[PDB]
C-alpha cells in the first residue's frame, strides 16, 4: 500500500510489519519512552510483532531507556495522524487516532518534525532498530 | 470511502468533484503557481473538471496570477500523497506520485505543513475556491 517517506537514520536492522498485519487492525501500541522513543511494538489483529528498540540493556551506555507505555485501541479506532520528530534516529512519535490524541512518546521534541496525516488509519509500521528506533515509515490500508 | 481532513479556510465556494470522478482515474493534473496556488482542475479519465479558482481577472487586485502548470499523468499513475502547507487558504501543494515526485505549486512554503498519504492513490478532489484556492480535502481509492 501507500506509505510515507522513511523517517530516520540508516543505523540499526530493517523491520517490515508487512506480514504481520494480515492478521489484523492494529489493536495496541506499545512503547518505550524517555527524552526519546527507544522502541515500538504493534499488536495487529491479536498478533503481537517483535520489540523494535531496545536491543539489549547495555544499550543504556548510548541513551536513556525510559517507561512502558500501553495503549490499547477500541474496535473502529485506528491512527490517522503521527506527528514524528527525527535525525539519525526517531525521537519522538506523537499518534492521534480517530478517538483521540495520544500522549508524545519521547518527552524531546528538538529534532526535525513532520506530521503525517493517514486517512482511513495505518495499516502497519516498518523501519529500522536497534537500540533504539532508527528510523519509520508509515503504511497506509491501500 | 476514505477522505482526509479539510485542509484551509472559509472563503470561497464549496466543490466537489465526486460525480465527475464516476469517468475514472485521474489523468491530469492542471494548476497555476505563483507565491501560491491560485487554482486547481484535475481531468478525471477524459473530463476536466471546471477551474477551480482564479474566478476572474480582477484577481489580481489581491494575488499574483503566477503560470500554468500540467502534468500529464500516465497509465498506471496515481497520485499517493500531498505536502500540503495552508492557513486561511492553501498555500502550497506538492503531490507525489506512484512513478514521481512531482514540482511544488506555491513558492512560499511558510504555513503549516502536512503531508497526507492517499491510500489507493488519489480518487478525486472537494474544497472551496475563489480567486484562490481556499481549502482542499482529499479523497482516496480506499
Amino acid at each position: 500500500q501507500v506509505a510515507s517517506e522513511y523517517l530516520g537514520g540508516p543505523g540499526g536492522d530493517a523491520f517490515d510489519d508487512k506480514a504481520l498485519a494480515q492478521n489484523g487492525d492494529i489493536t495496541r501500541i506499545e512503547m518505550q519512552c524517555t527524552d526519546v522513543a527507544t522502541y515500538i511494538k504493534l499488536r495487529y489483529g491479536k498478533v503481537d510483532s517483535r520489540q523494535w528498540g531496545w536491543a539489549n540493556e547495555n544499550c543504556i551506555q548510548w541513551s536513556k531507556k525510559g517507561v512502558k507505555v500501553v495503549h490499547e485501541l477500541s474496535s473502529g479506532e485506528y491512527i490517522t495522524s503521527a506527528i514524528v520528530t527525527y535525525g539519525k534516529y526517531v525521537q519522538s512519535i506523537t499518534f492521534k487516532t480517530n478517538k483521540r490524541t495520544l500522549p508524545r512518546c519521547g518527552t524531546s521534541a528538538t529534532e526535525k518534525s513532520v506530521t503525517v496525516l493517514i486517512p482511513g488509519g495505518l495499516k502497519y509500521i516498518s523501519g529500522r532498530w536497534g537500540c533504539r528506533i532508527d528510523g519509520l515509515r508509515f503504511h497506509a490500508k491501500c
